This record gives structure tokens, C-alpha cells and sequence, in this order.
């Protein structure tokens, strides 16, 4: 079976225009992640802090902004969670989802900034939506039946030990309340022909996951055969980088390869896991091998590479622009 969507090719200029990162742009991401540089401990002062920032900044870009809000017992107690999940264009029947988690584990040796994990991703995001808003809201405006919505899980991380219960508190939560709410085409903008839609998990097209980025050299492979169509999207967005001779590397005459064009398995158990019980595609943007600092209290900002954050963002904007056809 083909992906439900025609896969259209990013034009020459737009590439190009992706492939730019001015010194503006530098400022504006390092000054977006300076405010994720802190320890995000769920339920913590600073962890609203950061959740009122992402909110902040994304309303003030006119998105449909939730704060999904409860309560969960873990093994250090009961706490409070809130995702956030914000839509570029509510009414439409399609999203592209893109994701990472905001909170931070629970070091036990102290303070743990988690810079790569998921600091960066978090800024990843909403560097994307305000570098690309004016085409973004442009894109809206069409009212073909795709949009953009990101979601920024809380409580990805194990408090203690990793298992079933104790991990992916948002996303087990958020799967599931949207697994049971239901909906159809006839209540929803442009739906697909072919769609068979019976809730809102359905509306999910393809869900993005980032994770531990901001190291260097990271390899990623695909992770599901579902998804591969989309996969090689990003192989080949890698590759006309190249070309064009936009990636930031060491030398001159070097080429980036950090998306491999192979394949492997590992499940490594993440925020994906719940939506993939209920059949939603997904791409898991996450590194193999880990890096150096994961989980470590050196996941700090001295030990992000800001090359690589340059070049996968100039990936990251061009492949949204060729999904979305911005």
C-alpha cells in the first residue's frame, strides 16, 4: 500500500531558502533555547516557567494552543502533568505531528539541564513555527486538509525505573483520551477521499518524534517500514543540502550523513509507543548510538554542537516545507 498523501518534491529556491542560516537565525534559536536550559522537573517552578514560554510563544503566532492538564501517581508520588498541544489550523482534518517531551529526569548526583534531551528538540519546534510562520499561515489559508500541530509531551521520562507504568506519562494520557473521542469527515475540513475516520487519533497523518539532539555526528536509520516513504524524505533532503553546498562542516569539500539510508529495529520504547497501539504512523527522529552525555549531568549546553543543530534544522524546515507544500 502507497502513503495516503503524494509525495511532492521541494522546489530548487525553496531548498535553497531553508538551506540559509543568517545570523539572525543563529541568534533567535540560541535565544529560544536559552529559556529550555534549566532543569524541567515535572511539576517544578521552572518547568511551568517553560510551559508558559512554549504557550506564550506559540499563541502569540495566533496558533490553537491546549494545556492538557491532570494528575498521576508515580513511584515518588502523585504529580501533576501538562502537555501542550498546539495546532496551526484546528478545523483541518489531517495533521502533520511533530514532537518531543519538555520535562526533565530526575537526576539523583544533581542538577540535570538535559540539553540534548530534549532542551534542543523543544527549540527545534519552535524555531520551525516562527522561522516559517508567515508560509505557515499562508499554507492555512488554503484549507486543503493538512496541518501542522506540535505536541510537547510532559513526564516522558522514568522517575525511577523504566516500565510500563513508570514512563510516558503524556503520551499514554494524551493517546488515549484522543483514541476515544470521536469524530468523522463530515465534521472535519477536506478530509482525504479514502479517509475512514473515527476519532482523532485517526487525524494524526504522521507523527514526528524528536529526541537527544544537539551532538555531534548523529546517525539515525529508520525505525518502521510504515513510515519509509517519509524516511526518504529526509535522505534526500540531506543529500540536496549537500549538493547545494549548505551544510556546516569542519572542511571544506565534506559531506554530512547523518540520516542513513538503511534501515534497523531497536524499539527503543518511547512517546510513540501509545499511538503506535492504535495504528498512527510514525517517524522516530533519535540517534543510534545515544550520545556521550545521555543521561549524564554533562547534558549541558558546553556540550552541544552547534554545526550539527545548524544542519538539522536546515533539514527539519525544508522537510515541513515539502510535507506541507509551503
Amino acid at each position: 500500500l502507497k502513503w495516503p498523501r503524494d509525495l511532492r518534491p521541494l522546489a530548487h529556491h525553496d531548498l535553497l531558502y531553508m538551506g540559509q542560516i543568517s545570523e539572525e537565525d543563529r541568534g533567535d534559536f540560541n535565544a529560544t533555547l536559552r529559556n529550555f536550559l534549566v532543569p524541567r522537573v515535572v511539576g517544578s517552578q521552572k518547568h511551568r516557567e517553560v510551559r508558559e514560554f512554549i504557550v506564550r510563544s506559540l499563541k502569540d503566532l495566533d496558533w490553537d494552543v491546549e494545556e492538557d492538564c491532570f494528575d498521576g501517581q508515580t513511584p515518588h508520588g502523585i504529580k501533576p502533568f501538562c502537555n501542550v498541544i498546539a495546532t496551526l489550523n484546528p478545523s483541518a482534518c489531517h495533521r502533520l505531528v511533530l514532537a518531543c517531551h519538555y520535562d526533565s529526569l530526575l537526576h539523583k548526583e544533581g542538577t540535570f539541564i538535559g540539553a540534548t534531551d530534549s532542551a534542543v528538540p523543544c527549540a527545534q519546534l519552535l524555531y520551525l513555527a516562527r522561522s516559517l510562520n508567515g508560509k505557515l499561515q499562508n499554507q492555512k489559508t488554503r484549507g486543503d486538509g493538512l496541518t501542522l500541530q506540535l505536541v510537547f509531551f510532559d513526564g516522558e521520562e522514568a522517575f525511577e525505573r523504566w516500565s510500563s507504568h513508570d514512563s510516558l506519562y503524556g503520551s499514554r494520557h494524551l493517546a488515549q483520551k484522543w483514541h476515544e473521542d470521536r469524530t468523522s469527515a463530515e465534521r472535519l475540513e477536506s478530509c482525504l477521499e479514502r479517509s475512514e475516520i473515527a476519532n482523532q487519533i485517526d487525524r494524526m497523518e504522521v507523527m514526528v518524534l524528536l529526541d537527544l539532539l544537539g551532538a555531534e555526528n548523529p546517525r539515525f536509520y529508520s525505525y518502521f517500514g510504515e513510515t519509509q516513504p517519509v524516511y526518504r524524505r529526509l535522505v534526500n533532503i540531506e543529500s540536496r543540502l549537500n549538493d547545494a553546498g549548505l551544510m556546516e562542516l569542519p572542511r571544506r569539500r565534506r559531506r554530512t550523513n547523518y540520516f542513513s539510508n538503511s534501515s534497523t529495529v531497536g524499539f527503543i520504547e518511547d512517546d510513540h509507543i501509545p499511538f503506535l497501539k492504535r495504528s498512527v504512523p510514525i517517524v522516530h527522529i533519535i540517534p543510534s548510538p545515544f550520545p556521550d552525555v545521555w543521561h549524564t549531568l554533562d547534558d549541558n549546553e558546553q556540550n552541544l554542537h552547534h554545526p550539527t543543530i545548524s544542519n538539522l534544522n536546515k533539514i527539519f524546515k525544508a522537510f515541513v516545507s515539502e510535507y506541507l507544500q509551503l
